[PDB]
């Protein structure tokens, strides 16, 4: 079975995935962020943070507020289901997290906090 997903942000401000569906025999689930292009972290960097629908404005909002020293995230956010690092060009980074967080019926959303990209960078999450 598939339990994984690669996905990539790039210079243009985008997620080339903005939808992902787990399917529910999988134990734990993968995402593999890349970011090909030619900009670093600080001023396009790009990180795969997961919370609930409800919970992603708060995580964008106070995730600004926290600098880029902490990945633009509140350091231990319980708001936040799973999340890689803030990564620039020609760096990767991949979560995995056990498929139990996420419940039946309740809708996820994946983004990312560096200021502003959350406007175009993201998508949905849920359970297949
Ligand atoms: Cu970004």
């Amino acid at each position: 079975a598939q339990c994984s997903v690669d996905i990539q942000g790039n210079d243009q401000m985008q997620f080339n995935t903005n939808a992902i569906t787990v399917d529910k025999s999988c134990k734990q689930f993968t995402v593999n962020l890349s970011h090909p292009g030619n900009l670093p972290k600080n001023v396009m960097g790009h990180n795969w943070v997961l919370s609930t629908a409800a919970d992603m404005q708060g995580v964008v909002t106070d995730g600004m507020a926290s600098g880029l020293d902490k990945d633009y995230l509140k350091p231990d956010d319980s708001r936040v289901i799973a999340q890689t690092k803030l990564i620039g060009s020609g760096e990767k980074d991949s979560v995995t997290f056990d498929v139990s967080k996420l419940k039946e019926g309740e809708q996820y959303m994946f983004f990312c906090t560096f200021p502003g990209h959350s406007a175009l960078m993201k998508g949905t999450l849920h359970l297949k």
